């Protein structure tokens, strides 16, 4: 039972009393020195996380060893810590010890409780004092000076000193025996703290130990690294060997003796000074409070507001978890709880820093973008490993832009472009890990109440990645070359508009010759733009005058030209979502609607990569009008994250996948409108890819949304709507009686889902002309599925006459694609019959 | 080395200790990539340190989000090796077609998971593993069956993680080829899974395996799979769709071996 109050009237750099979490181990290490004396070298070694409190631990333990003095039956002062870093680079540590151990016995001594005795302590403690003063010079000779044997025969009976000789081991142990008669101790507890930044200083530590610290009254409390002193201890072995003999056996089997020898000396040389029974391990708070199931060893519980009574305070589990949930937009599930076990394996200072300084805020705010105050929270606390690992740590550009390049870096870094997008704390570096918690604050706070900027971090962020490892990383330091081509090309650091980088997208995946070059891509086709000669039935060229008002501007925000060999004409999907981004980010103004409007509409032609070898739309105009009037009050109550928008991408740059293999060998002479499962058109692949980006946005956002407690799909065996719309339809049906019987709306359960279906730019490919499945059983559900899509929007987007026509084998289409089936793809040859 | 392995074999004894999830990922994970790159990976070879990390790289090892995910890296791996005599059967794998083919003899078709019903859907999706090789390939495993064990064993009784963890990888992982390749119904399911998972909670607590026990169980099975995987690829005949007598094998069967043969070495090692 530990009670941390977040806001005491100081940070977290007090070390007060009834503020130190590992209060159980230093107990135990203080009962253990304590036993080891009431019984001849006790060494204690104290090891923790790196940048862990070890010394502000040990500091712990000098503080409780000299508290208590008259309730312990054993009584221990100790010397002030010793840094040997910050010691003179020549003074040796035994002069370091006394010279602070004089200072514990004369200010023992200035107490003046009598002068009876005051004079003969300090008669005794003089002549100790001085007569190692006579020996030191043993430590410091460069050379045996022949008149040191007369000091050596000199034979003090006064001093009692039996082993004979001048012996600096058994004159400060008669030295360390008065300093315990003066202070009336049982030890004397020398400490260490690290010998980082200068690891040349801890031989003189091990030395010290090793020879003057072995007296039964003394105590050794080192810490530090013990890979350090390996590597210390190591090196000195090597100094043994004689120079000419390394020069003359140099051979692999002479140096594999020779190495095989100081492996041995230093394992020993270990157990040696820091027994494995001696060493102290810190506990990390993730040991101290165990699993997210099962309890551990110690409860500990932190108050999250001022004034809360102890019987109110939570526990640091979910203290983490209200913060890593409602900071990360994360569901109370698996992936929400991986956060905050990596973050309890943080130092214990620096977690209680950001709870601090993300609860501290949000208290005073409250009396309000909840991410923003963990971004913040993780900004100031773990600064060092954004700093580490190259990501942008300057606060005031904090946006779509450098997210996205912060992510690419983060990939690159991590080494992982299959899910490297979804930031999640599983990369081996601490710093690498680090980040993921702080990118996915980033990712949750820059989306959160945008629909713009969550496509935009679906096509910039995670897309960028899988792109790179499906096209790109297949020709590849000349691996470094391209990833600056790539991301210079491609416009990760720098987003001018969502739709400019779906337009690079298209020249990337093209880059790849296909096998047999149907002309199908990941999610496009390549529509012909010369009128080639006999083409059977009526596989004419694609024509854009043919379609009218929302659909030639839905398909013109869909095509994009790439500038190759020939001047490659592509629809995409990509260029789809790309338009939707951009439009959605607009003023209400009928106006600013219209100039960001035909942009999408330019056909802008857009160059190959470098590694490569080489008024009509009025109606739509208001339809895209009244469509942003939802999504500007919808939208606010988005909280995307980066497992929901990386789940969605994922699924969906997969199905496309399956779209692009399955579709790519059922273009039939006979498959000018599309009605078997076994026909497919350009309008039948270019619908399922819109359908596969509004199924994506529908399963994996109803499983990972912040604003819903619970999923809606089902026990279900969730796949893809390929070839068929029956899997697409369900989990609508699904959804919807869940819905209705919970007394829940679509807009308030999936605000993602719920305003790319009602956009309007990419009805027409829902249901194009040829890209409908008009057999008897399939079209049962389609009609269902017009009916469960026209029920969540509640306009009805195809009449009767609309409808009627595509399901039974000229009337003005506007809201349907007209003439994508009847265009031929490059490289589709049409000299193949579809089965009877 | 020899100070290594008895400290390792305390961690193998440690972290599997009380748990079934666990030992399977320590048999498919720890042991199992041992064995896959022992014969399907170091004929490509320091030449031979960036192959190893390439292998690590690739499978993820101490990185593994799921045991299921690592079977997918193993499907293509053990796949594009190159295999003698050119058919999909490979080691404890068979690769099953995902486009019509004509002439045909026999009722053989290419394989529909729509077909299936109840729990063989189910258990048969997580036997399914995808590749994106030139073109897409479709693999059944056992290892992708072990992978889903693991996941599912090590979830709590809750339902909704049983169906999440049968819907783990089948839709939403785009597996590559390797750097170095040379290219209701289901609801019922659900009951019997959490049943299962009432058994496993109170039955592996008493589970005490060790590395011996691990790496025994992994050497039967893996070298039962290479017998497998040799005596059953020249036993694809025409008529061999029933496969009623032992000449004649087909997908079911050799998949009906390859789980046997993974609960016949747990049964004698164990």
């Amino acid at each position: 039972k530990i009670i941390i109050n977040l806001f005491a009237p100081n940070l977290p750099g007090s070390t007060k009393e009834d503020d130190l979490i590992q209060k159980s181990l230093r107990d135990q290490l203080v009962e253990s020195i304590r036993n080891s004396i009431a019984y001849g070298r006790n060494v204690f070694f104290v090891d923790g996380t790196r940048g862990a409190g070890k010394t502000t631990f040990i500091n712990s333990v000098v503080k409780s060893l000299n508290s208590d003095q008259d309730d312990v039956k054993v009584n221990i002062k100790c010397l002030p810590t010793i840094d040997p870093t910050k010691l003179p680079r020549h003074e040796p540590i035994l002069v370091t010890v006394t010279a602070r151990l004089n200072k514990m016995v004369s200010d023992k001594l200035k107490g003046y409780w009598a002068s009876n005795d005051y004079r003969k302590q300090k008669e005794q403690w003089q002549n100790h004092l001085a007569q190692l003063q006579r020996g030191l010079h043993l430590l410091t000779d460069k050379e045996y000076k022949p008149e040191y044997f007369s000091d050596a025969l000199k034979l003090d009976a006064q001093l009692d000193y039996s082993i004979g000789g001048q012996d600096l081991s058994e004159i400060f142990e008669e030295l360390v025996k008065r300093a315990c008669e003066i202070l009336d101790c049982k030890a004397i507890l020398i400490t260490f703290d690290d010998i980082d930044t200068q690891f040349d200083a801890g031989w003189d530590v091990l030395e010290s130990i090793r020879k003057f610290f072995n007296s039964r009254k003394l105590v050794v409390v080192a810490t530090g690294d013990l890979r350090l002193y390996s590597q210390l201890i190591r090196g000195k072995q090597y100094e043994n060997y004689s120079k000419t003999l390394l020069e003359q056996e140099k051979e692999s089997v002479r140096l594999a003796e020779r190495g095989y020898m100081v492996e041995h000396l230093e394992q020993q040389y270990l157990l040696k000074l820091f027994p494995v029974q001696k060493r102290i391990q810190l506990k990390t708070m993730l040991q101290l409070v165990g699993e997210k199931g099962k309890a551990g060893k110690e409860e500990i519980k932190v108050k999250t507001e001022p004034g809360m009574q102890d019987i109110d305070a939570i526990d640091v589990r979910q203290a983490i978890g209200d913060a890593v949930r409602e900071g990360l937009n994360l569901r109370e599930g698996s992936d929400a709880d991986m956060y905050v076990n990596e973050l309890l394996k943080q130092p214990v200072r620096l977690l209680m820093q950001v709870l601090q300084d993300f609860y501290t805020k949000k208290y005073h705010a409250t009396s309000l973008s909840v991410p923003n105050l963990l971004r913040n929270a993780l900004y100031g606390s773990m600064l060092s490993s954004i700093y580490r690992a190259g990501l942008n740590y300057e606060q005031h550009r904090f946006g779509m832009d450098s997210l996205c390049k912060d992510i690419f870096t983060y990939v690159k870094q991590d080494r992982d472009f299959n899910t490297g997008f979804y930031l999640r704390p599983q990369s081996e570096s601490e710093a690498l890990r680090n980040c993921s918690i702080y990118l996915a604050s980033q990712v949750s706070e820059n989306c959160q109440g945008s629909l713009s900027k969550f496509l935009q971090m679906l096509l910039v962020g995670c897309g960028s990645v899988s792109i790179f490892n499906q096209f790109v990383t297949e020709l590849a330091e000349k691996f470094e070359q391209l990833i600056s081509e790539y991301v210079a090309y491609m416009s990760v650091g720098r987003i001018e508009s969502a739709s400019h980088w779906a337009n690079r997208c298209c020249a990337v995946v093209a880059n790849s010759p296909n096998d047999e070059k149907i002309g199908v891509f990941l999610g496009m086709v390549q529509l012909n733009r010369k009128s080639r000669q006999h083409m059977p039935g009526g596989y004419k060229k694609f024509n854009i005058d043919t379609e009218n008002g929302l659909a030639k501007a839905a398909m013109a925000s869909s095509l994009s030209t790439v500038a190759s060999n020939n001047l490659m004409d592509f629809c995409s999907v990509f260029n789809l979502i790309g338009a939707i981004a951009d439009i959605s980010a607009c003023r209400c103004e009928r106006s600013a609607i219209t100039n960001a409007f035909n942009k999408v509409i330019a056909q802008t032609t857009c160059i190959v990569p470098p590694w490569s070898e080489a008024t009509e739309f009025s109606d739509a105009i208001t339809k895209v009008e009244q469509w942003l009037k939802n999504v500007n009050e919808i939208e606010i109550g988005i909280r995307p994250s980066a497992l929901l928008i990386g789940k969605v991408w994922s699924r969906f740059y997969f199905n496309l996948n399956n779209v692009a293999d399955q579709h790519k060998t059922r273009l039939y002479r006979n498959a000018e409108h599309g009605r078997m499962a076994s026909q497919s058109n350009a309008a039948k692949i270019m619908r399922f890819n819109v359908l596969a980006f509004l199924h994506a946005v529908l399963v994996e956002e109803s499983l990972y949304h912040s604003v819903s407690d619970r999923e809606y799909i089902g026990e279900g065996l969730r796949l893809n709507p390929v070839t068929s719309v029956d899997e697409f339809e369900k989990k609508i049906k699904i959804i919807g009686e869940k819905l209705k019987a919970d007394n829940k709306t679509w807009k308030n359960t999936h605000p993602l889902f719920f305003l790319l279906i009602s956009c309007p730019i990419l009805h027409p490919f829902i249901f194009p002309v040829g890209g409908i499945n008009c057999s008897v059983k399939a079209l049962n559900k389609e009609t269902s599925f017009n009916k469960l899509i026209d029920e969540i929007v509640g306009d009805k987007l195809l009449s009767d006459e609309e409808w009627d026509y595509l399901t039974k084998n000229q009337q003005i289409f506007q809201n349907t694609i007209t003439s994508l089936n009847s265009s031929t793809i490059v490289g589709a040859s049409y000299d193949k019959d579809t089965p009877a």
